[PDB]
């Protein structure tokens, strides 16, 4: 099984997937490794190789610190890389279906984190169901992440910001120069992610660049007017000036700081990354996207207000309980071995953990906006309420929102609302539907009937799967007898609940918390 | 002949013709010596006795007071201004009785409303004729001191030592204990009941306990003492006497040489300087109302009713629709009784700056925020209804519920209604609803009177009001009848149900504008 590129050839797999094969693609490298002078530079284009590259097994993982709170917990395990970590890993993985096709469509996924963290190897992000069931072409690739992706000294090209935003940006290159060989319509492509990625994926919206890279999006719990999607100029400053003065690299050129930090063993850049911030908290993006002047020739808000953004179709959506994960992880009295039952007070300080620089009066119009209780008793009451805080400010509120404005320029947006909660999810019942616990569902991994999932997640698995592959073919999320998905339009706001019960059509998500954040908590 | 024999006295009444039968009415008795020259701004002093036969056959003077001229010829404010002359001799009241006598009848006592600043017993539409005709009841109605001649305050100086015209109202409840009986009353069954400020002081007559045993139940129509208009803090009315003083040419160093000071000055300049005590005024500014005395009032009023010093009885309370409407044509910019009154949302914004002066302005977009959930965002009435309903859920529906609340964890049974119907004959536009005091002729039974223009659904409405009004008083109760009437429930803290008053449907409903009060109550004070 071989495929000729236009760099050179590569030996792929044959794996089995329900009756069926998959002919499978992990490691194709798309970029020279960003080693020692590299380091921090856009990525550089690759030369051709001669013999045969053998894309056989997953790549290295890019360079991050791992989430080891919970040691032997597989909740937080499953998100730690999978594969060895290194500065060597600009590479993509392809899934493609048996037999092979003629002008398939592609869905390209970019992966979820913080820009601090993640890989395109894990469990969760195979492609081969998505290959095997809608007989759609799968790519996913690695980018750098944290400072070695996203340190920025704005004009300067030894390290400009968005450097991860170019490796992505760099993969879809390759797939456009490449997809036609394995079978794929280089027309028909589709960007979809995951917090981060999802925000990525707007980002690529908005930057020219990326325009003619792919043809539709979609936005999964991410968007790019998130609070912790974009860091401003001014402050991204100040974080690799923290950073060079915590690892003994400050000087008065930057072109030397520079020259410093690249003689810095990564675990010491690494090691570091939590410092640069003084405010911080588990939502904080050390470092991540900003206004470069490059991928972003200006402030993403002003440009989707201005509209200057590729024109196309897209799909956005949340989950229901998208701010627990980070409750967990610092806020005072929660934990996931009790039912984390919390105080009046203890929400108190809970706003103070994720609010550092709003005033009392804020931390209180806050506390006032989500006390409005149904039930006076509960008292789950507050546990729940500073979860929603998280969430809707957040992550649900910005997607509301972008969706909203990106409609209002005569595209077909689609809205989404995910209500269920996984009958394997390894966390408490009291966390919910929690933010990236939709992503197995739809890379279909619940269609494995060896897997202890219900036959309810199996049959709303593939819904999901069905309508994500059709829309990325189609631009419509249809189905086959199925609840018909209508557009999101700014004056009646249609958005679709998916769960296992039934998936309704409903009205103004939220509109009412999201009402305090959009129109009183920026006057604060 | 009608002559009634008075412990201070004979006094002659007169025989009124009302609904084919007759009402007995005794018209300016005196119930305490003039305040007059040295009196002046000081507790009311008690009558000796006269002679002769007083008689009671005309309205007595109204006590000194500014004058509403804000639309002269206009009839919907000039009805609230005084038809008696002006003077500082105006502790008098009036006694209507049912004919034929009767042997032990229920007393309703009437305290008119005002910023404690104006009104009178006299007005047209506190007429209780009516009230005596078609339920049989005895109903009372004083007059007591306003403004700064009634509620000057050097707190502790018997000279003025404040709230000398709630003492006023007092000692005409002590002048029905001590004589109604003589006109067939039962001084056993007293019930309290006023609007507004007059609902202020029956609220506070709950608390002070010279009143307890000089009345047995309270109806509080718009109005309660922990209104953020009713009281004055101890230091706010010294400091509004000596701007007072100022104002007048009567600073001294001893209080006792400004009082004499104050004393020396015609009533009208005194009246003409009132305004001015107050920085900020607002037309809801008491410029000279009740305030803490260590007499009348022991404590801050929130005080007492949060501790459970007070009366403990059965009480009625309520509100109109539309409270605040009154009070924006008086002030509120772009507002006219004369236009639609509609305005924008700048124009929104600067009258709530005029509305409160003293608050951040963190807190002018917090009520903003919490009034522009719009239903349709035009609508353009929208802002100039928000407005209203600030001033109104603020300055007296949400204090009224709060009070209620607070009254009713003590184990006595409380009634909350809701005023919704607008007169036919109102003479403000309808953009104004269902305003300020426009409930208080239909409780006094107006509308029974066929010749009078009303329609017949209003005469339904207050013939049912009026019966139960007479009821509560008689019974604690304030039910129609036994059979084909809405059950009226008890307010309780839990459920807050309380009934709706209007010509289509009354129906019981619960937990009044619970979003709105929400703000007020449990936001507001942190600003
Ligand atoms: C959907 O994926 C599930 C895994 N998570 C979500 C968890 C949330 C709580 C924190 N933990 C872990 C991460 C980690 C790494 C080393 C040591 C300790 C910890 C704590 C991850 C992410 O990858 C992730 C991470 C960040 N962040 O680094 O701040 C985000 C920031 C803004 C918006 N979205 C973010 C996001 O989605
Ligand atoms: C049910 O009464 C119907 C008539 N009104 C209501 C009108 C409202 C608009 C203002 N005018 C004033 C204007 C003005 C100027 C010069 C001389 C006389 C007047 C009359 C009265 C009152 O008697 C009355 C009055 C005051 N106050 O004067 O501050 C209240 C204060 C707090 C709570 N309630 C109050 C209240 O109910
Ligand atoms: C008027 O009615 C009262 C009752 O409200 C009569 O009452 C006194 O009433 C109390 C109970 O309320 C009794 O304990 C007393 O014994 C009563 N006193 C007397 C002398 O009977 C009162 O008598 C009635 N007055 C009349 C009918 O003239
Ligand atoms: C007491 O009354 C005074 C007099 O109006 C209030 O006023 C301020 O400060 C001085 C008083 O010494 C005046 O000259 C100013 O004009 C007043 N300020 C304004 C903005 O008018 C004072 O606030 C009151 N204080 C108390 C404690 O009651
Ligand atoms: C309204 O309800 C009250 C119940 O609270 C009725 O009261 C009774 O009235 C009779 C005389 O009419 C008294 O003898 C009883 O003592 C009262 N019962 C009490 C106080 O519990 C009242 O009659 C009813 N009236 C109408 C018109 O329905
Ligand atoms: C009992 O009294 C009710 C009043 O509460 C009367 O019903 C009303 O009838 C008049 C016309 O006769 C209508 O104008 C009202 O709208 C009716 N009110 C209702 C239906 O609430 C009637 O006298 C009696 N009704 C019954 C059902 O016995
Ligand atoms: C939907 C579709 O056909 N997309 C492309 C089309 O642009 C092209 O002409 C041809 C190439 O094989 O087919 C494929
Ligand atoms: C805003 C500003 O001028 N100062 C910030 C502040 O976070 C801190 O003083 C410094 C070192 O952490 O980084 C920068
Ligand atoms: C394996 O690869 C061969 C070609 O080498 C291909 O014919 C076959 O379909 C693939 N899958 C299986 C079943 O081995
Ligand atoms: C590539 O795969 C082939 C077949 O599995 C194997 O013989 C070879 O060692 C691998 N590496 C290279 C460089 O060919
Ligand atoms: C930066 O500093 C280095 C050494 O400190 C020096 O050689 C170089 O000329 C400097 N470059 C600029 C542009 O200042
Ligand atoms: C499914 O759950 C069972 C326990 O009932 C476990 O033994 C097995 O390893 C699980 N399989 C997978 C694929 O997770
Ligand atoms: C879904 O909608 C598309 C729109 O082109 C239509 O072609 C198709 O028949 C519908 N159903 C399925 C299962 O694709
Ligand atoms: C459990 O979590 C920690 C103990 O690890 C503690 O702070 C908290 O009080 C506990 N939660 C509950 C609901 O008891
Ligand atoms: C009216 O009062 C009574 C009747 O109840 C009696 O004195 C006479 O009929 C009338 N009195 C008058 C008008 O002098
Ligand atoms: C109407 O009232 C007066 C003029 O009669 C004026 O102050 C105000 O601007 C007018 N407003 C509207 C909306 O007519
Ligand atoms: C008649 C007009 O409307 C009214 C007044 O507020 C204006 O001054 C103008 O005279
Ligand atoms: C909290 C402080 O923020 C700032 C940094 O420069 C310091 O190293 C430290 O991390
Ligand atoms: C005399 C008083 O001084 C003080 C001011 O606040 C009052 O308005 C008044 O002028
Ligand atoms: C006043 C109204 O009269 C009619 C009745 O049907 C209602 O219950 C209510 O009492
Ligand atoms: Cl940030
Ligand atoms: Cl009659
Ligand atoms: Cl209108
Ligand atoms: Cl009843």
């Amino acid at each position: 099984i071989i495929i000729a590129t236009k760099n050179g050839k590569v030996r792929g797999m044959n794996l089995t997937v329900f009756g069926g094969t998959v002919t499978a693609f992990l490691g194709i490298p798309y970029a020279q490794p960003p080693l020692g002078r590299l380091r921090f530079k856009k990525p550089q284009s690759l030369t051709k190789w001669s013999d045969i590259w053998n894309a056989t097994k997953y790549a290295n993982s890019c360079c991050q610190n791992i989430d080891q709170s919970f040691p032997g917990f597989h909740g937080s395990e499953m998100w730690n890389p999978n594969t060895d970590l290194s500065e060597d890993c600009l590479y993509l993985n392809v899934w493609i279906p048996a037999p092979k096709p003629k002008n398939a469509t592609v869905l390209i996924w970019i992966y979820g984190g913080g820009f601090q963290t993640g890989t395109s190897s894990l469990h969760v992000y195979d492609g081969k169901f998505l290959a095997r069931v809608e007989r759609v072409i799968v790519v996913s690739m690695n980018y750098r992440v944290g400072a070695l992706g996203f340190l920025a000294l704005p004009g300067n090209p030894e390290a400009p910001g968005n450097m991860g935003l170019f490796d992505q940006q760099l993969a879809l290159q390759w797939v456009q120069k490449n997809i036609a060989a394995f079978g794929g319509n280089p027309k028909s492509v589709t960007l979809f992610g995951e917090s981060a990625g999802a925000a990525s994926v707007s980002l690529h919206l908005l930057s020219p660049g990326s325009h003619s890279l792919f043809t539709r999006a979609i936005l999964q719990s991410g968007s790019f007017n998130a609070p912790w999607a974009v860091t401003s100029l001014y402050e991204a400053r100040n974080r690799t000036l923290n950073l060079a003065k915590l690892t003994g690299c400050s000087r008065e050129n930057e072109t030397e700081i520079i020259k410093c930090l690249r003689n810095k063993d990564p675990q010491e850049i690494l090691l570091n990354e939590a410092f640069v911030v003084p405010y911080g908290t588990p939502l904080s993006v050390n470092f991540g996207p900003t206004v470069d002047g490059d991928f972003l020739t200006d402030m993403p808000d002003i440009l989707l207000e201005l509209g200057q953004f590729k024109k196309t179709q897209i799909l956005v959506g949340v989950n229901k309980d998208e701010g627990t994960a980070f409750l967990v992880y610092g806020a005072p009295g929660f934990s996931k071995d009790n039912n984390s039952i919390i105080t009046r007070k203890e929400f108190q300080e809970g706003l103070k953990i994720f609010f550092p620089g709003v005033s009392e009066f804020g931390k209180e119009s806050i506390l006032f906006h989500y006390t409005d209780w149904v039930d006076d008793q509960r008292p789950e009451n507050y546990r729940e309420a500073l979860g929603d805080v998280v969430g809707d400010y957040n992550f649900i509120c910005p997607a509301l929102e972008f969706t909203k404005k990106f409609s209002e320029w005569g595209n077909n947006a689609f809205f989404y609302y995910f209500e269920h909660r996984s009958s394997k999810l390894p966390w408490p019942e009291w966390m919910g539907v929690m933010h990236g616990y939709e992503i197995e569902f739809v890379f279909g991994l619940p269609l494995e009937r060896r897997d202890n999932y219900t036959k309810a997640e199996e049959i709303l698995s593939r819904s999901i799967v069905k309508r994500w592959a059709n829309f990325a073919k189609y631009g419509n999320p249809n189905e086959t007898n199925s609840t018909s998905w209508p557009v999101f339009k700014s004056t009646e706001q249609k958005y679709l609940t998916l769960n296992t019960e039934s998936t309704r059509i409903m009205t103004k998500l939220r509109a009412q918390q999201c009402r305090f954040w959009t129109s009183f908590f920026p006057k604060v």
